[PDB]
Formats: C-alpha cells, sequence, structure tokens
C-alpha cells in the first residue's frame, strides 16, 4: 500500500511514486540522475530528475532552491516546466531527495550539434533558444551560463531549456562546462541580457564547424582561443575592465582575428542552391552579430530574432507572453533543507 517503490537504474537508486513504470537511464545531469519512464496517471512518457541530498552544501543548496522557486514561475513552451515534484521521505527529519518530472524529450543539444543540419532545422533550433532566453530576461533572469547540454530537443525539432543559469567549491568528480560564457563572465566584468547572445552564437558556431569554438583548461586557455579568433578586443572595451584583469588582458600579444568567412568558410554550409548560398551568408552574418567581445556592440535577443536568418519563424505568441520576493541567500545546511523541504511541499 506504500505509495512509493523503488529501482536500481544504474549505480543509483530511485524511489518513485507508483504512477512511474518501466524506469529505464537516459543521461547524466550533475544536479542529479535522471530516467525515463511511463506515467500511468497521465498516459505519457516523462523524465524524473533525483537530486540527491541537495542540501548537503551551498552549490546544490543554492542551485536547487533557486530552480524550483523558478520552474513555478516561469512559463513558456521553450524552457522547462516540470509536471511533478515529490520527495518519498514523510517528514523533514527524514527529508532527502526531491524528484523532479518533466515531458520526456528526444534528444540532448549536444548530440543535435554533431548532426549536419540544414538552415530550416538549424535556423528553427536557434530561434527558439532566442525565445525561450527572451522569456527568462522578461521574467527578470539573465542566465549567464548557457551550454548545449542543458537543452533538449524533440524529433519535430522543438527544444527546451533546462536550467536558469548563474547565482563556490564542488568537491566532486565532475567539471563545470565554461566553453560557453561570454567575456564579460570570463573577465569579471558584469553584464546585460544580450551577455546569453554570446553563448547562442557559440552554440551556432560549433553547430556548424562541429567542434567547440574557445576550448580550454582554464579561462587562460580559453580567452587565448577567443582572441586569437575574433581579435583583440577595442581599446574602449579595455577601459571597462577591472584595473587588475585590464592589465592581464591588454598585456596579451595582439591578433588581428580573422574575417568571419575564414572562421566558419562556405564548405562549411549547404551551398548547392541559390537558395542555400544565400543562407549561409545570412547565418555568416548573424555568427559576426552574436559571436562579438564587446557586449556594447554585440547585437540584441530582440535584434537576433529579427534578423533574416532568424525572423522566419516569427510570431507574436512566441516571442510575447506575459512574464509572471526575490531570494538571494546564504545559509547553513539545516536552513537549506527545510527551504528546499518546504518548496517541494508547496
Ligand atoms: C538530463 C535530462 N534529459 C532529458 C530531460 C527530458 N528529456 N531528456 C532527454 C535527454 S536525451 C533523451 C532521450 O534519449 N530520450 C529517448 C526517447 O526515448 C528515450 C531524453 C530532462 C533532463 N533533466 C531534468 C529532468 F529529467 C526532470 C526535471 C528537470 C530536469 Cl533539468
Amino acid at each position: 500500500d506504500n505509495q512509493f517503490y523503488s529501482v536500481e537504474v544504474g549505480d543509483s537508486t530511485f524511489t518513485v511514486l507508483k504512477r512511474y513504470q518501466n524506469l529505464k537511464p537516459i543521461g547524466s545531469g550533475a544536479q542529479g540522475i535522471v530516467c525515463a519512464a511511463y506515467d500511468a496517471v497521465l498516459d505519457r512518457n516523462v523524465a524524473i530528475k533525483k537530486l540527491s541530498r541537495p542540501f548537503q552544501n551551498q552549490t546544490h543548496a543554492k542551485r536547487a532552491y533557486r530552480e524550483l522557486v523558478l520552474m513555478k514561475c516561469v512559463n513558456h513552451k521553450n524552457i522547462i516546466s516540470l509536471l511533478n515534484v515529490f520527495t518519498p521521505q514523510k517528514t523533514l527529519e527524514e527529508f532527502q531527495d526531491v524528484y523532479l518530472v518533466m515531458e520526456l524529450m528526444d534528444a540532448n543539444l549536444c548530440q543535435v550539434i554533431q548532426m549536419e543540419l540544414d538552415h530550416e532545422r538549424m535556423s528553427y533550433l536557434l530561434y527558439q533558444m532566442l525565445c525561450g532566453i527572451k522569456h527568462l530576461h522578461s521574467a527578470g533572469i539573465i542566465h549567464r551560463d548557457l551550454k548545449p547540454s542543458n537543452i533538449v530537443v524533440k524529433s519535430d525539432c522543438t527544444l527546451k531549456i533546462l536550467d536558469f543559469g548563474l547565482a563556490s567549491f564542488m568537491m566532486t568528480p565532475y567539471v563545470v562546462t565554461r566553453y560557453y560564457r561570454a567575456p564579460e563572465v570570463i573577465l569579471g566584468m558584469g553584464y546585460k541580457e544580450n551577455v546569453d547572445i554570446w553563448s547562442v552564437g557559440c552554440i551556432m558556431g560549433e553547430m556548424v564547424r562541429h567542434k567547440i569554438l574557445f576550448p580550454g583548461r582554464d579561462y587562460i586557455d580559453q580567452w587565448n582561443k577567443v582572441i586569437e579568433q575574433l581579435g583583440t578586443p577595442c581599446p574602449e572595451f579595455m577601459k571597462k575592465l577591472q584595473p587588475t584583469v585590464r592589465n592581464y588582458v591588454e598585456n596579451r600579444p595582439k591578433y588581428a582575428g580573422l574575417t568571419f568567412p575564414k572562421l566558419f568558410p562556405d564548405s562549411l554550409f549547404p551551398a548547392d542552391s541559390e537558395h542555400n548560398k544565400l543562407k549561409a551568408s545570412q547565418a555568416r552574418d548573424l555568427l559576426s552579430k552574436m559571436l562579438v567581445i564587446d557586449p556594447a556592440k554585440r547585437i540584441s535577443v530582440d535584434d537576433a530574432l529579427q534578423h533574416p536568418y532568424i525572423n522566419v519563424w516569427y510570431d507574436p505568441a512566441e516571442v510575447e507572453a506575459p512574464p509572471p520576493q526575490l531570494d538571494e541567500r546564504e545559509h547553513t545546511i539545516e536552513e537549506w533543507k527545510e527551504l528546499i523541504y518546504k518548496e517541494v511541499m508547496n
């Protein structure tokens, strides 16, 4: 009669409501482990993510808490929406794990990126990204760590952003992925909404080139890859760095940076018909307005949406949805436990 049951998926134990059957592993989420399942109440397939003792330290706690209050606020077809949240534990004192449940998708954007994609599909995924990002901004959320591994797609080309970005020790095995973070993030710069444009450009460029644009062990290597390719930023951009970070950067070797046709030659694009030739040059134009070091001359999110490569998909019902207490804290682990628990028990 217990309303829960336990199954072994991979290494992790999943204790879930009886409505969820046939759990099968599917991926890794750092914040937790994930599985596919059939939801018999809803008669549809779902994905279930287990957050193990999210209160065990401030990084897991802040993230877990932050994302519960937002998934309980945002509402947009391209942004994760939760179907259920639950814990199999009965009291706060026993409270351990949190399970999040959402619509089951077909692929992670890392998988899509390795595929050869026509312009119809590339422009559509990117357009969805910008729509989701635009919603986040309308809700007062600026992401600042959008990356492909936290983006999922359905076979029909529909897309969802699964996380809400940055707010820091992590005593774990797994590394954080930093290749898509804007310069202002790399350099401790302060930022505005089009910080997220940079990351879109990084994703789009990788779609074209099929390799990470700015790899590196550290922000050191990564900045090297940025200037080697795009050219040293404008002195005007220097003047906005902090003095110490400004000294480091100004003392880096100078680079002219390659043109975008060299950074993304026609070889990479479908360019057999006239239609495709024009699409490639539009694609390269957009890339050139997104992969821009100085945020001041980097294209907006609303301006990107209305770029010719992108605005073929326009619909005032998807770029124009209504946006619905600011939590911003730092607590002990028992404090975090109760705060998360209350939210789990809305
Ligand atoms: C890591 C992760 N992957 C997810 C989803 C949804 N789809 N996928 C997904 C990625 S590959 C794949 C697949 O191969 N599907 C085929 C079709 O049959 C098997 C499905 C969600 C998360 N994370 C997550 C969550 F599960 C619940 C609540 C909050 C969050 Cl953030």
